[PDB]
């Protein structure tokens, strides 16, 4: 299943939109810079481990830039750290 070096490189920024406030305060969801692979179950793991904080789904999405960046939704439960 996980193999830790790469949870550590899966998650690459906290990305900050206001949306991404939107998306907290109103929404219980943080919103992420990840691998331009990934996939929503390492997502998922990398940030269940790393914050240690429950996570109920993750959708992505990408900018259509020429770095082509991934991200991720990721939605927390009811109390989160951060």
């Amino acid at each position: 299943m996980i193999r830790e070096e790469r949870l550590l490189k899966v998650l690459r920024a906290p990305h900050v939109s206001e949306k991404a406030s939107t998306a907290m305060e109103k929404s219980n969801t943080i919103v992420l810079k990840v691998a331009k692979d990934a996939t929503k179950a390492e997502i998922k793991a990398a940030v269940q481990k790393l914050f240690e904080v429950e996570v109920e789904v993750v959708n992505t999405l990408v900018v259509k830039r020429r770095s082509d960046w991934k991200k991720a939704y990721v939605t927390l439960k009811e109390g989160q750290n951060l």
